[PDB]
């Protein structure tokens, strides 16, 4: 019947971070600027998850052990139109806190900066993959991004930004993903055309026709 009064916990449970001015002012400019073939932000997601099955994969010859979360290798893209998220799901190697934190908020600034050089020289958008910075184009459909991260070395994270200047990493209760990410687009009012059947299926087969990795939708 009493009534106490927790003062501290054991950890920070929600810790936020500022972008590296330069991954900043990219994600401000692809977030405000026009561009005529906005679909290649699924692309360069896609091109993210091979990436990260082909990794696990390699691992899985030298030591087959490093399946335990999963033998299936595939990317799933569930389009959920009442709640205007689409999300993007690989069973790859996943990332540890220490990646998700360094890789999304700091070391990506390399890759932006030169990328930002070259829109100013003449590129366009779609050539940010060659500047190992895709993932930012998810903010060309989308006003806020979730990432859900578990790698088989640390436990489950989600990281989220709306672009702001900020992004927060917490630990992950939710769902658990056995092993890889999970991208959950948060879309514009404008892009509401990828919650569609044909046009996501459009899509895939545009640019993504020749992925090593079975690709599923779920509707
Ligand atoms: C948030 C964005 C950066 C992203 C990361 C991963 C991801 O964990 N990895 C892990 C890994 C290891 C070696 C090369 C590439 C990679 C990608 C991922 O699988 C996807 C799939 O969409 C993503 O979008």
């Amino acid at each position: 019947g009493h009534m106490p009064e927790e003062v501290h916990h054991g950890e920070e449970e929600v810790e936020t971070f500022a972008f590296q001015a330069e991954i900043a002012q990219l994600m401000s400019l692809i977030i405000n600027t026009f561009y005529s073939n906005k679909e290649i932000f699924l692309r360069e997601l896609i091109s993210n998850a091979s990436d990260a099955l082909d990794k696990i994969r390699y691992e899985s010859l030298t030591d087959p052990s490093k399946l335990d979360s999963g033998k299936e290798l595939k990317i799933d893209i569930i389009p959920n139109p009442q709640e205007r998220t689409l999300t993007l799901v690989d069973t790859g190697i996943g990332m540890t806190k220490a990646d998700l934190i360094n890789n999304l908020g700091t070391i990506a600034k390399s890759g932006t900066k030169a990328f930002m050089e070259a829109l100013q020289a003449g590129a366009d958008i779609s050539m940010i993959g060659q500047f190992g910075v895709g993932f930012y184009s998810a903010y060309l459909v989308a006003e806020k991004v979730v990432v859900i991260t578990k790698h088989n070395d640390d436990e489950q994270y989600a990281w989220e930004s709306s672009a702001g200047g900020s992004f927060t990493v917490r630990a992950d209760h939710g769902e658990p993903i056995g092993r890889g990410t999970k991208v959950i687009l948060h879309l514009k009012e404008d892009q509401t055309e990828y919650l569609e059947e044909r046009r996501v299926k459009e899509v895939v087969k545009k640019h993504s026709q020749f992925i090593g990795y079975p690709i599923t939708l779920y509707l």
